[PDB]
């Protein structure tokens, strides 16, 4: 067998069988006699290639695999790892490298020092050192990616290495099944089961982590038989929660102050999927209130390492969130009490408050639809208006890099084809991946794109006034039209300028077969 | 509080009373004010201060911890650290860097892009970018050496952060407990401890993080229950099981080859607690014959990873063999019959043969000896002739690393003060760390050191052979007076030119109450 | 031809005979059939295999080949590469991988990442991906180690390389010629002559590439024209001008204070061949008093980009010098005058002043004798006792980093047969890289050794003083006995307890014709 035959044995036996790319001149020889019974997804940039198989397998909760150009294409997408890595998206990111022998004199398409490149944004990177190497890396790469914490790793294979024999005993790689799937040992989960049945006033907070493992609805018992509130962990990647579950109390503002205000007074807080804490506005005070401990279970030991406070468990999150839910005790105390419905913003006939928006989509949209967030000025009000009663029903950028939430909405709507996709993307954000509504309508992947049109960088120039910074150049992105952008690309679009539009686009875009991108005129 | 108080605090809080160190400017600052509590082990060179460490590490089954000088003396260090990372030993390597007012001249003492110089032999690497950042910092790296898989870390310290005021909000970081003490979910675990009961002709392999772990006696009850042949992985770092144990067969040549050929027959093959494998020579043939399962756990992704075969379970080596050893049915097959004892090697009144040295190590040395090894042509002779029945009681240089054995002897009798450590060390290895005796002097540390000189590198001498090398320069070492040697740093010293006087040193150096090294005239 | 065949023809065209070494099992297939017009050293450690090397190739002026094993040996060496990469020395440092076929499987000897490992002390770091294209890889490595600014470099050679043939095309490598003897254009020439010319009263301050440079003479030119003073810059690991040279003012000391106070009142401070500035000590103020311009030529980008003040020249020191020596004009000044002579210090017929020693060493040591420094104490008393009146005279770690001296010194007398070398290293330093007093003997290469022995690390006792630190443990090495370890490693041995034995005891050491070290009872 060739080492390309061998390598797409191993991924095929290894429940691969997409490859989202770009393709370039060392990637050829991988992508040459394609198996019939594999799927190409072409994008046009990388940042697009990646953020579409990150949608994907966060969604799908496993491995996405990648093909990239050497250097060129995978620096391209190294603002795409950036999200990757703290959203513990399992990636295998492959680039092709020029032939052995004009790896020396650095011929065009050398990628030197490969295996740097993408560090620190992954797990793993490697690069052979020879042939029949490559299937054997490649089994380390995916699972590298695979095994808890999951993340982004990176293969860089030269170009003849594909055509060349493989090792015969490169088959014991093919069935190699490599589990994480750990929870803490019964004498230290018993005592941990015990602090939280004894707390007179627990509190639960849920990370990404938790969605991943789609180990939501065991939090759900978790939080009725503790009787407990439940928060989503700061800058939050996804929703682990159903929202308008009566335990639910939201978003926690990413600030040190803020949150251990609002866990004052709670005796336990049980962090589940998340690191503690994901901060991001300077907002200084204690880390912890004299009261309350902190108890936080993870995927990831470089999480429980950096937590500034707290005891933590480094352990599989959808194991030791089946233990705990299944273990804990039934509290007497009384369920908490759903969050009120929100306020409705007043509206006139003209330009569209964000607060409407969410609340039109939450009218409108399917109780299954998938929501993805890069309209960075309205993410908390977001939050409090939309629905969100499955897992896999929300995805932000988990980095804060701009330029996920479109490529990654067709990466989900390819995932979850029977669940409505929905991408509310800034003016702003919209440009970073603009090029990857292409894919969506060559493949016909029939995501929404909702473009919230204040023609500003918004949350940038609310925190200049927050900092009362004057003079701050860059912040307007006047003279945008994304309805002849769609058309560019090939996807239908649509414009509201105001609440009747909008309901109407909106009903036009539900019912479309396609990808449509809704341009919404928001207030500046 | 300063930086310097809260870092001492932390220190004691986590459990570390003791630095091993070579000084220098970079380091006064934090050395100064010394606590009354702590305990400073000073060594003479850097190799030395972190094989003391490690050998105390491993042996205490905790976290050491070093302090070194920036950049010339963290480099001094980097060949011990290939060690530590091959044995997962929990090392927090401290550096101090030059005042941060002086690190952008780049001032005599500055370590310059210092995170990267002992990549990529740590888990984690790191110069905080403020002083009231120092303790956080510290408390990263104590629990990032201390989680499995554990490893070594480190941390650049600029010598004026000392002084400066610590944060208050740091009081939360001095009891946090981390745990990685974490085993396979009751579904999974099930079905393994089922393929285990269900074996015909079941084998067992252990490495070096079960006596990590002290899971030895655990392993004992499931290779009793299993009725099952057990073998040390190559390359053993430690020695896992009872060498006397009747189920005990001995250290498996480190080839692929000769690996599956012990296993042929062997339906199954649970591995404990080892790389799959650390082979060595060139050995090339199947890893595994047909009709042999191999199923993996190991506390190291990146062991999981990398493995060409078999299954693979990541998680806490000491939770997973309690688990198995209390879960297995008992079998009815017959337990293995132990191995036969070893041949007396003829020996006549002059020089020794290395197994003469075993043979009367075994017959004088206590019961509850620790032995390490860096003679490297003898190895499997050692192997054979050491009856070890207790955890902790053989070290050999986990990545090959000459320079290990001499200080880390030193570093196990510091962590084992009633258990006499006899390291049997070449001549050649020998020198590479050996100012390390001093540290044995002044502290009277009373480490037998038993050199074993036949005059010339004999293990390459043989790989000479093997390869059929001829015209290889730099073999021999002549010329080496180790009595001297031993008078220099203050060490007691005594010959062994025949076999009576092997006996009479022997029994010598039992008795002494400070170290003593035996020069042994071994055949050439 | 072979791999090994073209590459040792590669090394003898561009003028290597010499290996300096540590032999391991992934070497012995390059040292295998070792060439008859090489020479082998061996050394017992490899900190000492690179300080030998270093010394050698500062002597020689030209680059040393060094041979070391994976990562075990690289790593034993990294503290040496620290001071080699301050003193541009010109290091090829290899190291042998395992076989391409075991590199995945991580085998015992696998040099993981191998290329990281000694960054980022190197200026080029590398593992070629093919057999065939070792031979390139070490011309590369052979002409980055040689080009301005001189530096050590690395390259991993999997063992199995070696035997394979070579690309027939690999022969245009012998003959290369890469030449950066290079020098300001004309026109900004003339411009840097004449400000030179303008000034009414320039200093010069010379660095360790004068020496490395061999301009030492074209800087006395220099000077004399100008009728300057000369200072070597601050930490100085060389010596540029004769010491006793009228126009010489020694050694400046390492602080940014001190330096612009010395500077104050000098117009045009040109600076050659040395950092702007290697400061040491804590010393702040201005880094140039108001009134001096000051000028670098450098043969170091780093250098110019980090020097907090003045112009920079990025160019040859030999061909700047040179240029400059012969365009200034003779200035009608008067010449400076010479230093007066330093004060005897009383002495008693007790234990040696350090001013003594140095004083009797000047008086007894030939005038083309050739120092080392590892007294780390004593060095402002060495400068300004020893008339070091020809280059290549004085060396001293250039990056601080003890254990250079001793094996340095071993590598110098290589170099330099007909030069006296005489080491003069604290008895602290003096253990770092004890065993390379094997080498000596080994290869009768007569270097003296005299160990300055005053029974602490005294430069570190002083500045816990100026710290005012109390507490401060480590600081004290009593009971070594620095004869008995010369004996150990076959080197003639002698005490000095007294000037009447310490100058007997160096009039036997000159005469003598092998390696000789004295213990000299130095003032506590
Ligand atoms: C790749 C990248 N570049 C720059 C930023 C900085 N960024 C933070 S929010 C913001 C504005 C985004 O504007 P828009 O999408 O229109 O949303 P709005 O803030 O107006 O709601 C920008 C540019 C980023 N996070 N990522
Ligand atoms: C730091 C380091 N340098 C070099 C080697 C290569 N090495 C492998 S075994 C060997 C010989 C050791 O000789 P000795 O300790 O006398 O034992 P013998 O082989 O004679 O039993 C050497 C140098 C190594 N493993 N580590
Ligand atoms: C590899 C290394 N480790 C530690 C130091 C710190 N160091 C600075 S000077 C000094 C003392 C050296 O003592 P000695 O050689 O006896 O000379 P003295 O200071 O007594 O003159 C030490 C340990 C260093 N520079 N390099
Ligand atoms: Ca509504
Ligand atoms: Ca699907
Ligand atoms: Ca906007
Ligand atoms: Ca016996
Ligand atoms: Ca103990
Ligand atoms: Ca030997
Ligand atoms: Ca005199
Ligand atoms: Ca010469
Ligand atoms: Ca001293
Ligand atoms: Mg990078
Ligand atoms: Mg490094």
């Amino acid at each position: 067998a060739s080492v390309h035959g061998t390598t797409y044995e191993l991924l095929r036996r290894q429940g691969i069988d997409t490859v989202f790319g770009n393709p370039g001149s060392n990637e050829l020889p991988f992508l040459k006699d394609f198996p019939e019974d594999f799927r190409y997804i072409l994008a046009l940039q990388e940042a697009c290639v990646v953020g579409i198989a990150d949608g994907y397998a966060q969604a799908s909760r496993k491995p996405a695999f990648i093909n990239l150009h050497s250097a060129a294409g995978t620096g391209n997408a190294m603002g795409a790892l950036s999200n990757a890595w703290n959203s513990h998206s399992p990636l295998i990111v492959t680039a092709g490298q020029q032939t052995r022998a004009m790896i020396g004199v650095e011929a065009l398409l050398t990628n030197v020092d490969a295996a740097n490149l993408p560090r620190p944004l992954v797990k793993w990177s490697y690069e052979p050192a020879s042939a029949a190497e490559v299937p054997h890396a490649m089994s380390r790469a995916i699972h590298m990616a695979s095994m808890a914490p999951q993340g982004p790793v990176y293969l860089s294979v030269p170009y003849d290495d594909w055509d060349k024999d493989a090792d015969p005993q490169s088959h014991h790689l093919f069935d190699r099944h490599v589990s994480s799937s750990v929870r803490l040992n019964d004498q230290d989960l018993d005592i941990l089961v015990k602090a939280l049945n004894s707390a007179s006033n627990p509190a639960i907070v849920l990370g990404p982590d938790v969605d991943a493992a789609n180990a939501n609805a065991d939090c759900v018992m978790l939080a009725e038989r503790l009787k407990a509130p439940v928060w989503v962990a700061p800058s939050a990647p996804r929703c682990p929660f159903p929202t308008r579950h009566p335990c639910f109390r939201g978003l926690m503002p990413a600030g040190i102050a803020a949150i251990s205000q609002l866990l004052e007074g709670h005796d336990v807080v049980l962090v589940i999927g998340a690191p503690v804490f994901r901060y991001h506005q300077y907002d200084p005070g204690q880390y912890l209130k004299p009261g309350t401990r902190l108890i936080s279970v993870t995927c990831d030991p470089l999480e429980a390492a950096r937590a500034p406070m707290g005891d933590a468990i480094v352990a599989d999150i959808g194991a030791m969130a089946s233990a705990l839910a299944n273990l804990v005790e039934e509290s007497s105390r009384q369920l908490p009490t759903a969050a009120p419905e929100p306020a409705k913003v007043d509206q006139d006939a003209g330009r569209l408050h964000p607060e409407t928006v969410f609340d039109t989509l939450n009218d409108m949209a399917p109780e299954n639809a998938i929501y993805l967030n890069e309209s960075t000025s309205t993410t908390a009000q977001m939050w409090q208006r939309l629905n969100m009663r499955n897992p896999g029903s929300y995805y932000f950028c988990a980095a804060g890099g701009l330029g996920f939430a479109l490529p990654a909405a067709i990466g989900v709507q390819l995932a979850e084809p029977e669940r409505q996709v929905i991408a509310v993307i800034g003016d702003g954000s919209a440009n970073y991946s603009i090029s990857a509504l292409w894919t969506a309508a060559q493949y016909n992947i029939p995501t929404i794109f909702v473009i919230m049109n204040n023609g500003t960088y918004g949350a940038l120039r609310w925190f200049a006034g927050v900092l009362e910074a004057e003079n701050v150049p860059g912040l307007d992105v006047p003279g945008i039209d994304f309805r002849a952008l769609a058309k560019g690309y090939g996807v239908q679009a649509l414009k509201a300028d105001n609440l009747e539009q909008l309901k109407g686009s909106l009903q036009e875009a539900l019912s479309a077969k396609g990808p449509v991108l809704i341009e919404v005129s928001t207030v500046s």
